[PDB]
């Protein structure tokens, strides 16, 4: 059964906030090899179907664009408190593409990186949705780097898995900016989807982030931006530089009405994502880029 | 008793003034730890949020943004705010009360439904809390059951993290995340007829009128919906109402005041505390002893 995790892990430093919970870098007490740490409230005293829900998914995390499953643990809490549990991953040496954007001049990537880096991404969910899981927490956040640039996605459809099943009592709406239109409701869409195409959307908006070092209305107020992503034209990169299968490509991950949207598959035949001739430069520089930031 | 070495002006090293006195093992985000004030010796909650060393700059702006209000016998005392440097930590410190929060009391009754006198009694608390922070300008904006708290003399008092600036809601871009919806008026969601959503001290009432609701039955309306399912339905959905007929007509219309949809027509704090629901507790008296006893008997 699920165990406390005091003397196993401990917490170091945030890496992200998302849909269900905080990722966090963790360390394994007793060796000091890093973790990410994904922190979820739970209802409590459901630590089977906790387990069970877990143990149904972990096989899909050994992808190499998917961060490696190593356990559970559980904290528990006061009389009905939600528990708190702790699922924990390989970490990426480099961090989250988010942490390497906000460490890069000027908050922006290079194109070919932006491409060699969603294509990473696609290939992971593509995992994930032939397999008929939804990842629900695709952000910058999310997305780590090893030393050499190797790209993993944190969590394996656990969050969104436990969200639907055991539930918890500490919901909240989260932040909206990665949220497509289907995952707010409103007069034409009452009871607000579940559906892999949401990845995808959420997947456009991260190569915004890595090419404008945030994702589109990030300097409003979360309440009118979960109002406008619904009414809101599908957003677009705001400078010109950028080549016309950069924008093509965000206009397909970004189409509103996810019946529309094309798929993971799709995607991966998509000229920017499809075409990287510079691939392995790309790698050496992005290899080079995190040397650097780290120094 | 007042404490001589606060300042609500400044952004501190608490070295010297609080300690916590548990480990932060749960993470930094919605958690409280317990702590000292190291003077007095008197306890303190303390909620410790990771905070980037470029965040310095907002957190001084909110600083500035805090609203003056003395102490009051239905608010935790907001003791200020730290940094406990390394990100960083922030430190927020407010009075420790020791006997759990309104949810926790009505989730440890039988039937998790409260005596109607000890709704009536708790509900007038928070509008006393409140009307402190309305007649100085601040709209408190998290009024719920679990930030309504109780003292082991079971006093009633409202969390207090600094609510005039939200220092809690900001930090480490929390700013950004929406919270839990079940509270909200239908002021603070934005929608066609209401595209700039806005707090109002009104609003701080409808959430009165949902705590009410939460000590009734447990939980408050649409609870276990999926939150962005809920956030649509508030502005359009009927104002909630207790679903047992065995309620007093004074504790049906009491909520009606509290839970009028559109905000320009909601009564203020002041008309709220003459409502007859609040306005005549002949058992006053015998409830406070009722809830210490019960404070007591959850202690042992």
């Amino acid at each position: 059964s699920l165990r406390d995790p005091a003397g196993i892990f401990e917490l170091v430093e945030v890496v992200g906030n998302g849909t269900y919970g905080q990722v966090y870098k963790g360390r394994h007490v007793k060796t000091g090899q890093l973790a990410a740490i994904k922190v979820m409230d739970v209802t409590e005293d459901e630590e089977e179907e906790i387990k069970l829900e877990i143990n149904m998914l972990k096989k899909y995390s050994h992808h190499r664009n998917i961060a490696t499953y190593y356990g559970a643990f559980i904290k528990k809490s006061p009389p009905g408190h939600d528990d708190q549990l702790w699922l924990v991953m390989e970490f990426c040496g480099a961090g989250s593409i988010t942490d390497l954007v906000k460490n890069t001049k000027g908050n922006t990537l290079k194109e070919d990186w932006i491409a060699y880096i969603s294509r990473e991404i696609l290939r992971g969910l593509a995992h994930l949705h032939i397999h008929h899981v939804i990842h629900r927490d695709i952000k910058g956040q999310n997305v780590l780097l090893t030393e050499n640039a190797e790209v993993k996605l944190v969590d394996f459809g656990v969050s969104a898995q436990l969200d639907r099943t055991v539930g918890r009592r500490n919901t909240f709406i989260g932040t909206p900016y990665w949220m497509a239109p289907e995952v707010i409701a409103c007069d034409e869409n009452p009871d607000a989807t579940y559906d892999y195409r949401s990845d995808l959307w959420s997947c456009g908006i991260t190569a915004i982030e890595m090419a404008e070092g945030a994702p589109p209305l990030c300097d409003m107020h979360p309440m009118r931006a979960l109002f406008l992503i619904p009414r809101n034209p599908p957003p677009r990169l705001k400078s010109k530089k950028w080549s016309k299968k950069f924008f093509s490509f965000i206009e397909g991950c970004l189409v509103k009405n996810y019946m529309q949207r094309p798929s993971t598959e799709q995607l991966l035949k998509h000229p920017f994502i499809r075409d990287q001739p510079n691939e392995r430069q790309v790698r050496i520089q992005l290899k080079d880029h995190i040397d650097r930031t780290r120094k």
